[PDB]
RNA sequence: AGAGGAAGUAGGUCUCCGUAGGUGAACCUGCGGAG
């Protein structure tokens, strides 16, 4: 028998009270958003360390902020992975001109770029400020990470925007 | 002004918050902020 509690930032507050993992996965919760904790119980129907982690890795998902498609997504692929980045990782300047200005380059008007480069490389990405959250299989995080990080050195968006789709495709083919 | 003669050139998305207005609970718009 094993428990994991989970905090939740009060970002998310509606839609965490928006409704299962009981059904899916067989591991029992209990949810208090004014101390913002989950807390997953393992009864007797509980089986699996990996069953467990895999609760509490959609749970931190919904938490970090990914909608409930690509979050139950994530509950049934077992090869999909997610991982955080902040924009004050390796960085050309000392100015803290940073933010605004970067993730400008990254966003785009209306979201174009992200749009664009989540089409591209199959990933889902999600931008609030400082940290950036990428959700794919490993080696399309991988892409995406290498593209935003060659956004915020700062090279033109329509050159990165052509090197990642041949890369895409390079990565999609087989033999 | 005259018919001939001769010649040459051809780049803030998403969420939340505080606002002000709108048709009010909510919801929309605009602005200011934090993630």
């Amino acid at each position: 028998i094993e428990t994991r509690k989970i905090p939740i930032p009060p970002h998310r507050m509606s839609a965490l009270k928006a409704n299962p993992l009981v059904d899916h996965c067989k591991l029992q919760v209990r949810m208090n958003i004014k101390e913002k904790r989950v807390e997953l119980r393992s009864s007797k129907y509980t089986v699996s360390n990996e069953a467990l982690q895999m609760g509490a890795d959609f749970v931190s998902a919904f938490a970090m902020g990914f909608d409930i498609d690509d979050a139950i997504a994530l509950l049934r692929l077992d090869s999909l992975y997610i991982q955080s980045f902040d924009i004050k990782d390796v960085r050309q300047t000392l100015g803290p001109d940073a933010l605004s200005r970067a993730i400008g380059r990254i966003a785009g008007k209306d979201g174009k770029t992200k749009f664009a480069i989540e089409n591209a490389t199959k990933t889902r990405i999600v931008l609030a400020g400082s940290k950036v959250h990428i959700l794919g299989a490993f080696e399309n995080i991988g892409m995406a990470r290498e593209s935003i990080v060659s956004l915020v050195l700062g090279a033109q968006p329509g050159k990165v925007y052509n090197n990642l789709r041949i890369i895409a495709s390079r990565m999609k083919e087989r033999w």
